[PDB]
């Protein structure tokens, strides 16, 4: 792909974090903490997963972005309409405002109604996510593999702003504790 050129530089916005994550100093790296963080409950947060929203919202053009995933089990990705659900259950679907590919028990899987089956040889350890608002497209890449193209959501109704989405996924392994990182432009 030829998409790095519409690079973004996103930030994490702590207000919609889940009370168990821990956001670094600079904003780009997010983690589960083994308890809850002593931040207060607001409306924003995600309470049932942890769950992170980026500060930035896009309701035109085309934007870039590179996620790191070294090492970690489990971790959704993509992007979300601004009004998404917060508080209990739903799943990530393009109905409930989600544009989503996930890692989950050794299978990559497109957040679809029902969820798709991904084809990757090469397990990534960088995931690319381009949108395309105006087209209405959202597609992933795999950086670990020369920038392959791992799935695109076309014929998207965004319906809203759109914010980056990113969910660091629960330890209960005791081997999904890496944290989520913003790749410097
Ligand atoms: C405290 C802790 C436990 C496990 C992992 C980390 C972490 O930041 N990952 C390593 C890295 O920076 O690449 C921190």
């Amino acid at each position: 792909h030829h998409h790095h050129h519409h690079m973004v530089h996103i930030t994490l916005d702590r207000n919609t974090a889940n009370s168990w994550l821990i956001i670094s100093k600079d904003r780009r790296q997010v983690r589960m903490g083994d308890t809850h963080q002593n931040v207060s409950d607001n409306k924003e947060r995600f309470s049932n997963y942890p769950m992170v929203l980026g500060a930035q919202r896009f309701s035109s053009g085309k934007m870039y972005w590179e996620v790191d995933v070294t090492q970690k089990e489990a971790w959704d990705l993509g992007v979300c309409r601004d009004s998404v659900q917060r508080k209990g259950q739903f799943s990530l679907s393009p109905e409930n405002g989600f544009w989503t590919i996930w890692l989950w028990q050794d299978s990559y899987e497109a957040g679809t109604s029902p969820q798709t089956t991904l084809h990757i040889q090469v397990p990534p350890c960088q995931i690319g996510i381009f949108v395309d608002y105006e087209a209405g497209v959202v597609s992933f890449y795999n950086i670990t593999d020369h920038g392959s193209l791992i799935y695109t959501f076309s014929e998207c109704v965004f319906a809203g702003p759109l914010r980056p989405f990113f969910n660091v996924g629960f330890n209960y392994s005791g081997g999904n504790a890496a944290p989520l990182k913003l790749c410097p432009l």
